[PDB]
Order: structure tokens, then sequence, then C-alpha cells
């Protein structure tokens, strides 16, 4: 119980906390998506409502530690208040995500992170023909809204999302989900934005 | 009234927080559901909305105390902020849960704290044919988000949930309601994570 | 102006702050309700909103000093994070309570606390014959939520409900509002809880 | 750009803050409002919104300064939360006021403080006849909450109110808006409470 | 790693924080708007919905640095907690804005600052005629609420709002929006404050 106390006084209160990535020193973000629910279809505004969870891995050089050291502790689990965590954004998002698991994530003595939070989100996506039998497809991009391609990069471990814990009796019923990766180029800037493209097919009952 | 302010600066001042449990050090949560009220049924999206209080208690070495040494002190009530508290949550919630009681738990000189919550969630469910005889059957899994079965177990006391509070005037009425416990294996994850299933059965008038 | 801010200096930031009330030092608490509006009633949910301010007040002889000593000093208004509140919940509540006054309470030199929060409940009451010339009735019950009754005890200066200041162009019409000191007995614990019943008739119009 | 820095510094973090107005040491706001729309009329419940920024300036001693002796600074921008601020509270108010506007304000050398904060209020008013060429009549009080007339006082420059900046093309037409001073006695206190009575005649088109 | 830890504390934690602009040190905020989609029209109330993402570039001496000294580092994310913000705020809106975006910034060795919020917006809108060929047309002030003139000037690098991110599948189709510079004459204060209106023509379909 102690060897735990001391790991994190060591590695938090002792070293300062890490500044993001930079383009000398860059980072890699895994992605992949649970869907468990369509609960929402608006036609008079045009906006869908979905239920899932997100994974967000990666790792730090800054959080490696040896385990006989610390009494053969391999992993640990902490407040994502104590740890930085990337800025993945919806981009076609209508109203704040709703955040519906609690903010805390699990460091291995790699230096790996796992974080996965659940949410409610809201976003742009047109129903016409959901009642037909070939039904109506949707997509939403998720990504960093500060860092571009050379700070941060996202991989995805499959292209198939996790339809499994997929709600039984919803309104809706999903014919296809896939999550891909994205090389955006903005007018803004020259620089370029890495993005994981969420498409989803569904027809009613 | 100087013998309990100096307890409590012992063990929380002086003393440093409890960092949860490890592999090596695991620990059992007691449950409990007291039943309130059906408030609210969607059929256009498939979300029951529920009003009840959960009971939940564990113990501490670290929160052990005499009595004789504090002037007879057998236990005394405290914010939950000032203890560390389990990561229990709802899996087939739609929206956030909307907390109805004050944030205050009360400790025993054995390290056993008791902590009782009151909530209104809104969950998946599909109510079709609650206004028929038989009624409508829906249920909802509670347990830890982010520790798996070696670091936190589940256990329930009785398998019938408390319907001694439900609310007599109420638009449904309950046929059955109980609390068994479960242990799930998941897609993602090869350690095996414990549940709780609440059940229950309802019908109209 | 200086012998204002040594006293709270002396009184907060010197001695340590109260720890609650215990068995061998309970405290009374003295309760009121200004009725101000019934502003919504649902029939399809049977839940009602009410708009009022309760009163509280309690004394505490660490708060209690000497006017000759801080140069006449009578009394000073605080914010209510520098002193204990006591924890006093709506059982039959279906969604959280709305605060529509300030935090702040006034501390009188013989050590007595006043307290006057105004809020917005949402509460469980079946409004079934509210157009009728008789009228509709509902109640709802005001306690602690952690302390049991050999902790704090609860009475009331009259048993009739403020009335003065009802909104006159109200869409209901209060025929009858009471207050009343009841004993409450739940099978969870042996422990006796004290609250106060809130009793109002009303009819539309 | 240094002399700002030391000013603040030499008034804020030198010196402690100021502990409210005491009936020895007396304070005036004067009040004022700018009406921008009505925005929503409810007939189930009789609750009506608006949309419009308050007024609220006042003086203190504490906050005086030579321009000279730092540089011929006449004035200077600083958040609310570096000063004191009054606790005007609107009486029949329904829900929980929407700040529009952010928590800034302007002190001069003089020790004068001029806050003007824009809310969205939902308050108790009857409706009835507003679609008729007559229209109809409703009215709110401000005023603070704790503090008597012996601590603060209210006063009004002009007892018309500022329509120059009121919504062309909104749903209700402005017939008459005015701002006067009222003395109210309770029957819970000794001291006397000043407020604000702000009365509108609108008519529906 | 190092380099860019000792930069953020050399100018955050050892020089005090910028306290805003005064009329002997002026500041100019660039302006920009790029309009992603028009999501809901209310007929009842006259009150649009708008989903976009705002530009504000700024320069400050105090930001400034040398790379060479800090081992080549050109520029650098943080939080928009760590340094000084304009308060730019919407005049005809009727409910609190809703951010969409982190609350992070870009800042170059130049000492200039790049900050992009996403918001949802609702605002004082008549949108009788909508359903016609001709369409309808809307505007909205942006501006700050505090400083004048002679402290905050407002520029636009373009008149054109930026429609190439804007929602295909949209309820509502552009036919024209401008972004353009305005001076305001307030009857409250004899000071000038500096605005940007924008301009949206839209019909349906
Ligand atoms: O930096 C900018 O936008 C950022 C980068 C990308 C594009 C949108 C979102 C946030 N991710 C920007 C800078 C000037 C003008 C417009 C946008
Ligand atoms: O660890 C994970 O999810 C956790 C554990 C269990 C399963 C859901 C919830 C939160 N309780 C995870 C890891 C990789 C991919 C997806 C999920
Ligand atoms: O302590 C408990 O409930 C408290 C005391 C009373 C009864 C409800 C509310 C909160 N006031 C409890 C403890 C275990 C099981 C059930 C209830
Ligand atoms: O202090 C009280 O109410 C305050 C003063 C005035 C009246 C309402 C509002 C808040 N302004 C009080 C104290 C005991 C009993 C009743 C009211
Ligand atoms: O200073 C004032 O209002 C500020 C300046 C401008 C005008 C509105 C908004 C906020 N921007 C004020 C001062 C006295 C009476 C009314 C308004
Ligand atoms: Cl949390
Ligand atoms: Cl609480
Ligand atoms: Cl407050
Ligand atoms: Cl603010
Ligand atoms: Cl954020
Ligand atoms: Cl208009």
């Amino acid at each position: 119980q102690a060897n735990l106390m001391r790991l994190k006084s060591d590695l938090f209160n002792r070293s300062p906390m890490y500044p993001g990535p930079t383009k000398d020193d860059p980072l890699t973000v895994t992605l992949g998506f649970t869907l468990q629910d369509i609960v929402k279809v608006d036609s008079s505004t045009n906006e869908v409502d979905l239920v899932y969870y997100e994974q967000q891995r990666w790792k730090l050089n800054s959080l490696m530690w040896d385990p006989n050291e610390y009494g053969n502790i391999t992993d640990f689990r902490t407040s994502a208040a104590d740890i930085w965590t990337p800025d993945i954004t919806a981009y076609s998002s209508t109203r704040p995500v709703q955040v519906l698991s609690p903010q805390i994530a699990v460091v291995t003595h790699d230096g790996s992170v796992m974080f996965i939070p659940a949410q409610r989100l809201s976003f742009m996506c047109d129903p016409t023909g959901v009642d037909s039998e070939e039904g109506v497809t949707c997509a939403v991009k998720f990504g960093s809204w500060v860092y571009s391609g050379f700070e941060i990069d996202l991989k995805t471990d499959t292209d198939q999302v996790d339809l499994s814990s997929y709600y039984a009796s919803s309104k809706y019923e999903i014919l296809s989900a896939t999550q891909t990766r994205q090389v955006q180029h903005y007018s803004c800037c020259p620089e370029p934005y890495i993005d994981v493209n969420l498409v989803v097919k569904f027809r009613e009952r």
C-alpha cells in the first residue's frame, strides 16, 4: 500500500508535468469506438444523437518505471487531472458532449496510458430516407483542435466499429459502422491535420 | 467536541490519502437499491427515468481507530470529499445521473464506511406493452468502470429490491424488482468485471 | 471597519471549524416556510413545482463573542462557506433543487446563525381533481439525510405556513397550508429520524 | 504598463478585502435598467421571460488613489472576483438568472465602481389580455437579500426605463416601462428593506 | 522537452500577468468568422441558432522571446487560463453561448497569440419569409463589453464570411454572409465602442 503511494509521489509531485508534444517530440494516439445506441433523430433540424465509448491510448517516456524497485507494481489507476490528455474533438457537433463515465485512467510501467470516456454526442446528420429498406448514411470526424500532423498522429487498430454492445431493442438498427483514418488540408493553415471518420449506415425498426 | 476535531486531524491531515485498491490488496463493496418511483416513460426514444437511493458500504484498515483513546467515539459523519469512494457506474445510461442527496458519509471505528446517494437515472428501456395486464420488463447493470474483478468485487445482502418506500399514487405499479450479482466478459479486455443487475417488471395503473 | 475584520479572523482563521453535532452534544434547528407560488402541475407524470423561501436558525457556543471587546458589534453577515450548515433535504423530490437566493447568512453575538435560502422544488404529487371546487391535497417531508434524532432535532415556531407573500395572479389558489413536526421510522436503522411535513390544499383559478 | 500592475498589487494584494457595509459605515447603490426584449410568454404557468442589462454603481474609500503617484492613471478595468459586489436579487423569480455578459467592472480614482451585467430573467406574471389593444401590465422587484436599509440603500437616476435598445421586430411591443424606489417592511426583522419596482405594460403584435 | 518547460516558467511564473490594455497602451484584435450551420429557427419567439467558429488574434510585447536562447522554439500551445483574452461579446444574444472546442491557444516568439473558439449562439432574429425564394436577412454585432475604442480597436482581414465549411445537407441554404467593422455611439456613454456586424441572408431548402 505504501509502495503505490511513493510511486505516485515520485512521478507527479517530484517531476514537472508534461507540456504537450512538440514537432521534435511527436505523439501517436490510438483510437477506436464502441457504439451502444442511436437514441434520437430530429428531422426538423437535421441533428442525430449517439451513445458510445471511445478509446484513448498513448505512451510517454516520463511515465515509465521499474516494477522491482516499487514492489512488483505493473500498473495503477489515477485521476485524469494528474496526467496530460489529448484534445480530441468532434467537428460536426451541434451541442456540447455529455460525459457518462468517471474521469479516471490507467497507467502501465512501460509508460502507456489508457483512457475510455463514455459520451452522448449530438451532431449534423440529414435523416431523409431512414424509413426505407435501404436506410440512411451519416458521418462525423474526430481529431485534435490545436495540434497538427507534426505534433499528434492518429492510428486505428481495426477499421470495423464494435457493435457487440449495441442495444437490441433500439428504434434504429445498424447496417454498417466503420472507423477510418484521414489526413485533412484546411484553407487556414498550411499544416495538415489528421482525423478518424466515423461512418454509420442505419435504418428504422 | 475537541476529541472529534483531533480524531479527524489525525486520520486525514496527518496520514496520506488511500490510493485505491490493488490486485494485492482488493476491496469488496456491498450494494443495495431502494426504488421510489418510475417517473417518466418515452416510447419515441425508448428511455425510462427512475428515482431511487443506492446503498454502498466498504471497510478500510487506514480508517480504523481506538474509541477509548479519543473519548468513547464509536462513529462520525464526514464529507465525501475527505475519503475515497468507489467508481460504481450505470452502463445502459442515456443522460448523466442527477444527485438528489447531500455528499456526506458515516465512518465507524472498525474502519467501515457507509454512503447512501439519492439519484435520478435515465437508461435504455423499450416500454412496448406497458398498458397490458402482463406488463413490460427492463434491466440496467451497475459496477466499476476502471477497476476489474481482481481489484474490486461486489456483493448483495439480499436479491430482493426494497419497495417499502415506493410511491403509492405512481402512474406505473411494480410487479417484481430484483438485484442479482453478475461476472462479465467483454470483447475489449481479458480481465473479468463484476456488476449488479437491477431488473424491474412494471405495468400501467 | 478594522474591528469587524479582526472579529472574523479570531472566529474562523484562529479556531478550527465545527465538526457537526454529536449524540453527546446535539443541535436543534428551527424551521419555517414562506410559500410564494405553485408554478407548474404535471398530470402525465404526477409531479408539482413550488417557489418558496425556507427559514433555518441554530445556535453555536463557538460563534459567541463579547460586543464591548470588538467595538460594540452585535451582528454581521458572512458567506455560507465560512460556517457549518444543516443537511435539511426534501424526501419526495424528482429533480434537484434550484437555488434562487445568495449564499450569505447573518451571525449574532449570542452565537445564533440565520439562513434564508430561496428554492424551486419539483416533488411527487397526484393532482387529480384540482379543477373541482373542493381542490386537491399534497404533502412533502423535510429532514436531515445523515444525522439521526439523537444528533439533530427539528422544531417549528408556528404550525401555519406564511402565505402573506403568495402570488395573487397565480394559476392555483391556496385553501390551506400547514408545517408540522413528525418522527419517521425507517426499517434500515434502529435510530428514529425527525422531519417537518409541508401539507398544501390548493385549487385551480 | 508597470504602473497599472503596481496599482492593482497595492490595492488588492497588500490591503485586506472589504467585509461588506455596516450600520456605522453604510453604502448607497444606484440602479438602472435597459430593456432589450420580451422573448417568451407562458399562459399555462403564468411566467414571462425578459432580456435586459442592469446598471449598478457604488463608491468605496478603500478603492481611492492619487493619479499623479501612479503615472496619471484615472481608471482601470478589473475582474468582478477581485472586488466586493452587492447582493441585488429579483424577488418574484421562478428560475435562476442566466448571465449573458463578462464578469468585469471598471474602477475610478475617486473609488467609484461600475458594473453592468446582462441577464435573462424568468418571473411571475399573468399575461391574460396581451392580445387586447389595452395590453397587460406586470412588475418585478430588485434589492438586497441579506443587508437592510441601514447597511445598503438604493437610488435611481431616472424613473423612466431605457427602451432605446429594445428589439424592433419583437413579438410584443412596449406601451410603458418605469423604475421606481420602494421601502418594504417585513414582519421578520426590525430594519426596513429598500428595493426598485420595474413595471412594464406590453401588448402582442 | 526541458527547454519548453523553462520558457513557460520564465514567461508566466516569473513575470506578473498582463492587466489589460490602457488608453496609453491600446490593443488591436483581428476578428473572423467561419459559418458551419443554421441548425434551428423559432417563429413563435423569433430566435435563431448558429454553429460557427470565431477567429481572434492579437500581439503582446510581454509574450516575446528569443528562439536561440530556448533551443530553437518558434511557437507553443498553452491553456487559455494562462494568458489574457479579449472580452468579445454578442449583443443581441437570448441565451448563454455554448462552447464546442477546447480552451487552448497557440503563442509565437514575436508575441502573437491565436485563439479559435467553436460556439453555438442563440440570438434575436425574425424569420418571417424564410420559405420564399427571396429569403430572410438577420444580423448580430460582436465586440468588447467593458473596453471602449481608446483601449481596444477591432479589424477584419476580409469582409466575406468563410462558407467553405458550411453543412451541405442543412435545412437552410446561405445566399450571402458578410463581416463588417462598425463604430457605435451609445446613449449611456460618450466613449465610442467598436464592433463587427455579422449579416446573414438565408432561405429554406
Ligand atoms: O487554427 C485554426 O483552426 C484550428 C485548426 C484546424 C482547423 C479548425 C480547427 C481549429 N482545427 C484557424 C486559424 C485561422 C483561421 C481559421 C482557423
Ligand atoms: O478498458 C476498457 O473499458 C473499461 C472496462 C470495462 C469495459 C467498459 C468499461 C470501461 N468497463 C476498454 C479497453 C479497450 C477498448 C475498449 C474498452
Ligand atoms: O442510512 C440510511 O438512509 C439514510 C437515513 C434515513 C433513511 C433515508 C435517508 C438516508 N434518511 C440507510 C442505510 C442503509 C440502508 C438503507 C438506508
Ligand atoms: O431575513 C429574512 O429574510 C430576508 C430579509 C428580507 C425578507 C426576505 C428576504 C430575505 N429579504 C427572514 C428571517 C426570519 C424569518 C423570515 C425571513
Ligand atoms: O457602460 C455601460 O455599458 C457597457 C458599455 C457598452 C454599452 C453596453 C455594453 C456595456 N457595451 C453603461 C453605463 C451606464 C449605463 C448603461 C450602460
Ligand atoms: Cl468523475
Ligand atoms: Cl452536499
Ligand atoms: Cl451566492
Ligand atoms: Cl466572465
Ligand atoms: Cl476544455
Ligand atoms: Cl430582425
